[PDB]
Parts: C-alpha cells; structure tokens; sequence
C-alpha cells in the first residue's frame, strides 16, 4: 500500500511504475513525458506581471555591473535554511516564490566556509561585520579555510603564491554538487525522510560489527544531517505559506517544490557552482496533465517557468575582489540541461524544452541560467533550428555532445554540473578541484623548478636546461618528471580539501536529496593546454633559443620560423596537445585520493585563463608575459586562422575519453560567417555542430561548444557605450556573462579572442 | 651543540642527559631527583598567607556542601584557555596563582561537549541560559552529545533506559587524559611549540604519498591544533603577569609554570577526570636546588606546595544532577602519583612527596587532590609508616600496587589517571567508558533479555529458563551468550562515542603535552561483580527459586540453604569472581575498536554502584530490587566477615592481567581493629598492604586500595551534625569526597558498607 490517499490525488492519471515504490525519478520521467517534434509555433508572449517582475529586478541589477559591487548583503546575520524571513519582489504579482534572502539580490554570509573571505569583502564593499559573528566562526565554529590552511604544506602554499596551482577551492564552497530537486515535487518531504531514515538504519548492523567503522559513522552523521535538513525545507517553505510535507500536485506546485528544494541550498551552500540539473522535461509532464484537463493556458504556462528562471536569474553569493578574477562575470552557473534522447531512442525534448528558451525572449538575454541543450544528430530538426535561431539572437546557449555522454554513462537521466562536468542526477557528484598551470609547468622544466617571474625554487630542484636552443625530446622528457610533481602536490591539496569540506561544510541539504550511497570524482583541471601544445610545436618543428639572464634563467625566447598551432586542424601540433591531455589523466590517476574519489580531468579554466597567465612569463610558443592564455581548451587569442571546420575539427580531437569532468571551448563567429538571412544561418549553424558532435565508432567527436554569434564592432561599441547594452550576454569560458559586468581587463580579454570570420 | 642561553640559564647545576637534546621528562627526573629515605621531622607548618587562604576558601566550600549546588557559574560565556581574566582568592597573599574563571569556585560553561547539559544546569539551580549561547552550540557549532545522538541506534538507547549500559561518557567530557604538564616548567611553551612543528612537518611525507591518508590528514590536523594551544598558554599565562614562553628558573616558576600547564586544561575541557599526574618527585629538583642554594626556606617551600594543592582544591565543573548522581561528592580526581620506586631499584620518594601529603595538615583533610601512593615492599620504612599515619588520620590517601604496574609497563615515569587507570605520562591516553551493568546482564540471561522491571525487549528475544530451581550450568550459558550481546553494543557504544568526541571535543591544550603518537586503550567497566559472582554461588551451592509473575518473568528467588560469598576467601564464591573477569575480557577482545584503542577491562564503578542498583530488581544472591551494588570490586554490603586478611586475598585475587584499566577496592577499618596505638596501628596498617600489595611471579597481587580507619559511630553523628565535620574526607570508590558533600541516599549507602572490626 505505498499508495496514500494523497499520492494518489496527487499522482491522478499519471503512468504506474516502480518510480511509485521507490525514489526513481529516472523511472517517472519515462513512464509519463511526452516527446515533442514540433516547433516554437505554439510559445506563448510574457504576462504583464512577468514584465513589471522583470524590469524591476533589472534595476538592481544595472547597479550591481555599474558598480561592480552588490546591491546588499548581510552583515550580522548567520544564513542557513532556515534563519530568513521570507522576502518578495513583489508579493501579488510572483507566480513562484523564494530569495535567499529577504530582499532582492540581497547577498547572505555563509560562514561555515571561513571568516576571512567574509572580512575581505566587507572591507571591499565598505561595510562592517558584526563582531559576534566574527568570534563564533573564528574561536567556536571551525571553518573549511581554518581546517584546509592548518593541514597545507609550505610547498602547496608556494605553488599558490607562484602561480602554478592557485584558485583551489579553499576559501570558497567546494559546489559541484547537484541534488536531485525534482525529489521534492514528485515525493513530498514526509516521503523523502522515510527513505532517509530506513536508509540511515540499513548502516546499523555494519556499524555494530565494526564494518568499514570509520566509514559507516561518517555516513550515518551524514545521514542524519541530510534528515534533519529535509525537515528544515519544510519550516523554509512554510514562512512562505506552503506546505512542502505531500507531493506536488500540479504544475504550479511542482516548478515550486521543485525550486524550494534548490532555494534550500543556495541558502545554506556557498558552491561556486549551484547547477539546477535536468529539470525542464521532468516539470513538463505537470505542465502537460494540467494543460490537457483545462486546469492551465499555455500563457500562464510560460509565466510559471519565466517567474521560476526569473529566480534562476537573481541567485547571488558575496565574493571576495579575488574571487572575482578567478571566475569573472558574477558567475553562479545555475546549469539546466535540455533535450537530448533516451536511451530507447526517443528525444527527451518537450514543449517545456522551448518554453525554457523562450525566457530569451520573455524576458531578453541572460546569463544565468547557464541553458545547456543536450545535442543529438537524431534530435527533431525543428528543436535544432529554434535552438540555433536563439544561439544566434542571444548568444546566451551551450551545447554537449549527448550522443557520447548518453552512451558513456548508458543513462539518460545525466545533467551538467557548472560549465561541462557530467553526472547522473540524485547518484553521482564532483569533488572540485579548479586548475593547475600546465604552462608555467613546463617553464618550471626548462628552469630546473625555479619560478621565472619570483625567482624563487617551487618545483623540485633540478638542473635547468642548457643548450642555446631546445630541443623537443629533452623538453618533454622534463616536463614529463614536473608533471609528475604537478600531479602529487594537486592531488595531495584537494585531498586535504575535500576532506575538511565534508567536515566543515557538508551539504546537507543538497545530499539530503541524493541515494544513500553517491559516486565521487576528483575532478582535476588543466589550463593554458594550447600555449603548452604551441610551445612544443615551436621547439619540435621551428628553432626556440632562450635568452637566459645573468643567472641563467630563461626569461624569453627568439624563434627562427614558423610551426604548426592549435585549432587548425594539424596533425603535427594537435597530436601534442592530444597526448598532453593523456599524460597528466595517466598520472593524477595512480594516486590515493580522499574517500576513494575516482580521479577525473577537464580542460576547463574560467577566468583563471586570465590569472594564470599574468602569473606566467614569456612562453616559448611566443605568448608574451602576462598575457592571457586561451579560455578552456581554445587555440590561443587569434591562432585558428582556417575557419570553423578547422578550429571545431581541432578540438574534438582532445580525448574526452580522458578529460572526463569536460573539454570547454569558446566559438565566436561573425554573422554572415554563417550566411546571408537567418533561415540559412540556422541551417548551417546546426550542420557546423551535427559535424562537430558526430559520434562514431572510431570517431569521439566533441563534448562542448559555446555558441557566440557576433561582431567584434558590437563589443567595441558596448565598452564605450554600457548603458546601451543592459542584458548583452556572451559565451566567455563555459558560462555566460552580461559583458557590463566585467572588469576592463577582462573585457580585454574577450575582444582580443578568436572571431571566426568564415566557415 | 650551544645551548639557547635561556636554556642553559634555567638549567644551571643540573646534570646533563638527553632530556637536553629531546623531551624526555622522564631521563630529567633520572638525571637529578635525589631520593630522600628520612621521615617527616623536616617538615614545616602552614604560613599565616595560607591558612588566611584555606579559611576564605572554605567559606565557599561550605555554601556548596550546604546547598549541595554550585557557589556560582557562568551563564553567557563559552569558556576557552583565553576566555577569562585573571581571577583571585587574595592577588597579595598568593604564592601560585590561576583560577579556571574570574573568581573562586565559580563554573564556567564548556559547551563543546554539549548545550543540553548546560540547560538542564540552568534550570536545576535556577539561572538562565543566555539565548546567544543556546543558539551558538545548537546550530552553529555541533557539540558532542549531539554528534553521539545522531549515530546511536535503538538498541543502545534501550539499553541506556533499562540500566544496563548508562552513564556513558556522551554528556560530558570523556577526560582520562593527562598532559605532561611537567614539560612546561622544564622547556617553556616556546620550545614545546617548535618540537609539535617539528612533529607537524614529519607528517608531510605520509600525506603526499597517500599513506594511511586519513589517519595522516587528522593527525595533522591535532597537530595544528595543539600548536595553537600551546600558544594560547602563553596568553592565558600573560594575562597573569607571566611569561612562560621560556623554561623554569627556580622551584616557584617550576610549580606555577606546571600548574599553568593544568589550567589550560581546565579551562578548556569538561573531563570526567583530570588527573594532574606524576609531579611531586619532579618538582622536588627545583626544590632541593634553590634549598641548597639557600634562596629559599623550608617553610617557603611547603607554602609553594599548598598553594599548588590549594588550587588542586579549587577546581570545579558545572554537573547536572543525572551526573551527580553518577559520579557523587562533587569530584574531580585532580590524581597525583607519589612515591614509587624507579627500574634501577632507587625510591622515586623525595623530601616533596612529604611535602605533599603534609598538605593535609598544613590545611585539613580534603577529598582533591586524589593523591594516590605508588607502593612499594621497598619503600623506605619512614615513608611507608608516615603514609600509614596520614590515612589514620584524614583516610584521605588511596594505595597502587607499584610492585605490579612499574614492571608491567616497564616503565617508572607512570601515573593514575582518575582512580586506577595507569598510564605513562606523555605517551599513553584512555578512551574512557563508563561501566556495564554485570548483574542486571545476569537476569537478561534468566528472563530471555526482557527487562525484568521495564518488562520491555531489550536483550536479544530468547527463551527464558524454565526450571522451578535454577541450575548453574544452564544459567551460565545463558549469562555468557548474554554477555556477548553486551560486549558488542558496549563497543559499538564507545566507538561512536570517541569518534565523535575527537571530532567535536579534542583536547588540544592536554594533547600539546603527549608525544607525536599516543597510545590508546578502550577501557570497559564492569559493574556489580560481586552480585554477579554470588549469585552464582547461590545457584550453584543451594536452593534458588525463580519466583516469577503472569508472564513467566523472573521478579524474585527464593534461596534454600547457606552459599560462599565474595570476600571471605572462599574460592567457591572467589572462583567465579576471577572467572567473570576473564570472560568479559576475551569478548570486549575480539571487537574492532575506533582508531584502534586497544581493548581495556577495569572493575569500577563510582557512584554507579548506586544508580544501577536501583534499577536492578531482585537478584539471585539475594540483594533486593533498588539495592546498592558493591562499590568497585568490593564484596556486597557486610557480606566479608572474616576480617582483613581474608577480605584482601579475595580482591588480590582478581586478575590484573584481565582489568588493567584497574581494580578498585574500598577497605574501611575501625581504630581499634588495627591496634591500641598510633605505633602499632602504623606498622600494622604498613603490614596489611605489604601483604595485600605482594608481587611474586606465581601472585600477582593486588592492585589499589582505598584506606578508611574509622568508627561507623562518628559517620552517623556527621549525618546528624554536618557543621560539626566541615573537612570530614573519606574514600568512597577509588577517589575521596566530603562526606557532607553526598546526598542523604549516597550517604545511606557509604554507612551500609563494610565497616572491617578485625584483621
């Protein structure tokens, strides 16, 4: 009888499955959604009170880019699920509520992270913590950054200060980290802590006979953590005037429920990234049931997701001025993934799949949330079209390969955790871990571990290289033994990391809505892949010579000739870029990591492509000091010089099959790059990622992609003119951005990167 | 190889050794104690500074006997090393000073180990938690007693209603451990701090190669915190207008700067017990030097040493009343080792381990510190005959078998910890468990684990003994398949306790003062032996009948015909005792304990003898529901009859091999009993325990010794009287307690005891 009076009310009309004696969320969307073929014909305008909502919100939002600073944050108070009022933007006019807070845009403090980040941006944003607050969390409550700054080595604490290894999530929240906020609006709380419960007692009889001791206790404190959160939503929702205990039971509830869950976490979690999951689909089978009974109109259909995305569009985080230039853009990466194919072959797109676009167009450009389409050749043309149109109106879409995650997870309930990092909801998790500098790496190589920017030894002491010009094979043979000390000091920094995460910080709430046992992976990032690939090319096919100062240390290079660069499809350099990736993913691999975390590897920077690289001197690809290095896996600023079918062809030759947490890639490209009317450009667009994408036997293909669709001049032009621009959003590194929000220098960085001029 | 100047200043005149090299308090010792084998013709009388001291001391004392409640405490002020200023009886007349808060007896708050003890403190004497506080320890910062809760099963928890495992270390702090607190009087906080640095970087290799990972990165992590505790001394010390940070110059500076040591600790940690160590020998070097060196008198000398016991006298905890009944007479066990003789056959007796017990004439008898004398056969005869005297005359002193332990650890630098838990000073701990309810196990066996006064499951479901008289064998059985069951939630108990306690409560300050790696055993108490053991000889050597209600269940025996009893050196009663023990042992033994503590049995017990006899019905041997059981390894109440001799062979025979976490044994002996003079009683009390304490490799021996000498007459008029005895000190378990300090019930049981009128 696992079929009250209430489920089944709330349940009416939907297809039995096991998903109804079990939490199978996978199960439900498979018994009940409705595959859509068709096209945006039937996307409906926004509502009066969307637009009044919007605008509104939009006014804060003009003075958080205009001042580069928040609109408000607390000072006094200790956020948690539970310790704020409930806040409106406008009370009679919201169709779904929750803020973090008590007003709009108003940032939180999450202490449990650490007190100093606090302290830092208060003196930045000139404002004074509380005092009290300062002593709980400095002399009573430990924090992760007092745990992981107590544990270091001084050779970590170089590699930070050098350069080499510096952005780690040490004074942030670690984030990546999914909960299955579905969960709630199919479940119900009630229904959600009897599970918990039965799964906290299933650990009972290997604790009492001393089983994995150690382990079982961790996971049993877990557990019950997770519990008591599930109960602490249900007070969240109740200062709201809901009841969250029973199943949604319709289409209002369930985009509510749904969000409440999500509203928890980013109330009680500093994650630098609060993905929201694989959600549109799921929501459409409520949308569908109360469309299909006369309960709802297709207009109040699109209000509902455009008031849930409009609180996608207002979750913030104090950040620190550091925090800022590591992931620049006032970043949350709220990701949503949309579309893509079951495994039985057909497409998970839906109607709701159009109305999560349409907030584009609803509500103009954004850059959160972070829409991410799910892409399959065998995807409904019409879907491809409109997703194109909308990549080129906006700018503001992602797109992965699902014909190769889908097949590699043999699951089709997988979401996207912040920019490209793969996981099957409600089972699986990331351990961060930013990025090492595989660049300064191999300067370290060539300069026996002395740091050619501080002087000082950081890598292992060693001899520096000798000749008046490199040669290929003893530069790779050095920078194979530093990669090898890269690899050990990572691993050893996110080892200490992520376990004081779990004993400082757990996210409670977030796993709260997971099963009782989640796969982990140290996710393990490399940056300035390309200046690292070019660089051996020059030294392999042209003659680098360094200048050495009286020392002896490189600080520059001359080179006589021209070799082969990244993203233009060349064999020669691309190949050294592809072994680059399978060298570091076969060392970080053969060492011991906290709770057994599958070690991982993604090419992804963020902004660190900026921070590195002004920490990073002359380079013997040519890349001058200071300068930036290519955003993810990208060729470096202007190097893909033969088109897109070149520079897309480059790139999805790098090994997904070893870069498993994602390979990001920014493609700009000029309007009539793609042709001369919209209808062509929609065409090509897809025809440029179906070729892209492909995915056979003997053919990886690409895993992501970035989609900007425009002119150098329009940026040019939004830089002297901001106030002209308000929602411009553009692709940066895996996420979008509203241009007004970055700095000058960051600006910089974009203007000057790759805007593919033809096909 | 230049000693630091400070270094070699303080150390003048003393003989070199490595203790100069490394910390090794042990080899100092060695190096310069110089025994002492005269008697107590030397010593002084209490200066006028003293004794104006005790007598305001008193004052409060008698509030707190009277009202049997705390003279003061905190009340919005979470206590730390730093938290609290200077604090004084009289700044003018102090020679040692430090208060735990700013004012004398006051209790402070230790929420770290939980905030609903401190409540219920709160309310049980009528004071009000401040709502800061509240908030802090239940939301912010997790305590112990939360983290315990949240993992216990059911099963425990039933068992912790029933009486059969209470009282456990899960609402208060665990203590069992003592900090060399000699180490900072000999090196200064200073070079203590560089030594944990040294001891944190020897880690640093282990981590990096993924050595025992967990293991390392939480060993660092003490480490971290040890080091900043170590600095937090110096604060607190300053605060008092003392800089620690280097070595002890003189005997004043060697006592405060030790006692300094202590403070932190009592500051910071709610333990149980926190036993002050092994000291008085230690601190004789300092003495002898300055005497000798004429820069200070004798008199000088034992105002130093009172106004160190002074303070010992002066330490208090906020209790609730479930633990005042757990753990009666306001203890504290501020334990200190006396005496003893080294591995190379010389005494470890000094002129100061007069000194010490001297303080009970200098000031009166008191029940703290616990001074406990370490004997020996080859004691010096003054010694042993002045120790004698002093337990005629305050029954104050409590005797350790040195002739047992010395060889067992091998070692001469040991120290009791509370009672009779032994362990060498700075690199051995214990993770205290309370005890176990033997007896009420025994009637689990008969009854088929149902409660025989809860009538609830809470043993394993089995089928209860049938037989109209019970036979031996068949109980037995029962018992031991029972005691299997109690064995494995006792452990599982304790392994999710000092789980959490290290995770929530480490004590940082005490740890500072251990070696790198410290040794850890998993003490288990038994309760109630010697009802345990009796009733067995009653179903074994006469007539028990089961006279049992409307479900079979066993609430009453009736007995036919007379059977052996503990404590009259019949090895019928005496061998099942001994056999008990064993038992236990080898199943505690094969469990898999938390960070692997190794596995330790003692017979104590402390006010529990009390609480578990109240809610233990009707037992075979005849004790009626509700009545005390025996206190430690004591013979129930009145049943040793056959004087001394007899009473301490049936103890002595109970195998330290199986208890080594001690075996405690209170004998009280009326004046006469033990001879018509203070000559003869002296020398007959000394022959006592030479016999009792007897080592030879076929006799182990006995291991502790509680001493009383007094008339059952003078406790009844006490009772009637209480302003009359305001210091009336005696032993009660294995520590001392002013007997107006007891409650009427308590004290009810100490006069039912065994009161020894023939040898």
């Amino acid at each position: 009888s696992e079929l009250n009076e209430k489920l089944a009310t709330a349940w009416e009309g939907f297809t039995k499955g096991d998903w109804q004696n079990e939490v199978n969320v996978r199960d439900f969307i498979q018994k009940n959604y409705t595959p859509y073929e068709g096209d945006e014909s039937f996307l409906a305008g926004a509502t009066e009170a969307t637009t009044t909502l919007w605008d509104k919100v939009m006014e804060g939002v003009k003075l958080e880019n205009r001042t580069h600073a928040p609109v408000d944050f607390d000072t006094a108070v200790a956020s948690t699920i539970t310790s704020h009022d409930a806040g409106y933007i406008n009370k009679q006019l919201e169709k779904i509520v929750g803020l973090q807070t008590e007003a709009p845009l108003k940032r939180a403090l999450i202490p449990f992270g650490g007190i100093k980040m606090i302290e830092g941006s208060c003196k930045a944003y000139n404002r004074e913590l509380d005092p009290m607050i300062k002593k709980i969390f400095t002399e009573y409550r430990k924090t992760h950054n007092q745990g992981v700054f107590d544990v270091y080595t001084p050779d970590i604490l170089r590699c930070r200060k050098s350069g080499v290894l510096t952005g780690l999530p040490d004074a942030y929240g670690r984030g990546r980290i999914i909960g299955d906020y579905r969960r709630v609006a199919l479940y119900g709380i009630d229904y959600l802590m009897k599970d918990k419960l039965a799964q906290f007692t299933s650990l009972q009889a290997d604790l009492e006979n001393g089983v994995n001791l150690e382990q079982t206790i961790r996971l049993r404190e877990e557990i019950a953590e997770q519990h008591r959160a599930l109960g602490q939503m249900k007070e969240m929702a109740a200062k709201y005037g809901y009841d969250i205990s029973g199943p949604a039971t319709n289409a209002q509830e369930a985009i509510q429920w749904t969000y409440f869950g999500y509203l928890a976490a980013v109330k009680s979690q500093n994650g630098a990234a609060m993905s929201f999951g694989r959600t549109s689909t799921f929501l459409d089978v409520y949308i569908e049931r109360d469309l299909k009974a006369g309960k709802i109109t297709e207009q109040e259909a699109q209000e509902m997701v455009d008031h849930l995305v409009m609180k996608l569009r207002m979750v913030r985080f104090l950040r620190t001025p550091e925090y800022d230039e590591l992931f620049s853009g006032d970043p949350i990466w709220a990701t949503e993934s949309i579309g893509g194919m079951g495994l039985d072959g057909r497409t998970l797109v839906t109607k709701n799949s159009f109305r999560f676009l349409n907030t584009l167009y609803t509500m103009g450009p954004s850059p959160e949330p972070n829409m991410t389409i799910l892409w399959s050749e065998k995807l409904p043309l019409n879907f491809k079209k409109f997703a194109a149109k909308v990549s080129i109106d906006t700018s503001s879409l992602q797109y992965e390969n699902d014909d190769l995650m889908r097949p590699d997870f043999n699951n089709d309930d997988y979401a996207i955790a912040c920019c490209v990092s793969p996981m099957i909801v409600g089972k699986q998790m990331q351990f961060f871990g930013a990025r090492a500098n595989l660049a300064k790496t191999m300067l370290y190589a060539i300069n026996g571990g002395v740091d050619e920017k501080l002087k000082m030894q950081v890598g292992p002491k060693s001899e520096p290289i000798k000749g008046d010009v490199l040669n290929y094979d003893e530069v790779m043979e050095r920078m194979d033994h530093f990669m090898d000390w890269l690899a050990k000091q990572y691993i050893t920094a996110l080892n200490i990391i992520h376990y004081m995460h779990d004993k400082y910080s757990y996210e409670a709430s977030l796993m709260a809505l997971h099963d009782r046992d989640v796969i982990r992976t140290m996710a393990c990032g490399i940056a300035g892949l390309s200046v690292a690939a070019d660089s051996l090319s020059a030294i392999k096919y042209a003659k680098v010579k360094p200048i050495r100062d009286e020392d002896g240390l490189a600080i520059d290079f001359e080179i006589e000739g021209e070799y082969p660069q990244f993203g233009n499809n060349d064999p020669r350099v691309d190949d050294l870029a592809v072994d680059l990736v399978e060298r570091f993913m076969k060392k970080i691999q053969k060492l011991h990591t906290y709770r057994d975390a599958i070690p991982t590897q993604s090419v992804l920077t963020i902004t660190s492509n900026v921070v590195y690289g002004k920490k990073t001197g002359n380079t013997p690809d040519g890349r001058r000091a200071g300068a930036p290095f290519g955003p993810g896996a990208n060729p470096m600023h202007g190097r893909d010089q033969k088109g897109a079918v070149a520079s897309l062809t480059s790139v999805a030759k790098l090994p997904f099959a070893y870069a498993k947490d994602g390979i990001s890639y920014t493609f700009s490209i000029v309007p009539n790059a793609l042709g001369k009317d919209d209808e062509v450009r929609k065409t090509n667009l897809a025809g440029l990622m179906d070729g892209y994408f492909h995915h056979e036997a003997s053919i990886e293909g690409g895993q992501h992609l970035n989609v900007n669709v425009m002119n150098r001049e329009m940026l040019l032009d939004a830089m002297e003119n901001p106030e002209k621009y308000p929602q411009l959003t553009i692709r940066v590194s895996g996420y979008a951005v509203r241009f007004n929000s970055l700095t000058k220098e960051q600006q910089q960085d974009v203007i000057t990167r790759t805007f593919t001029q033809s096909m």
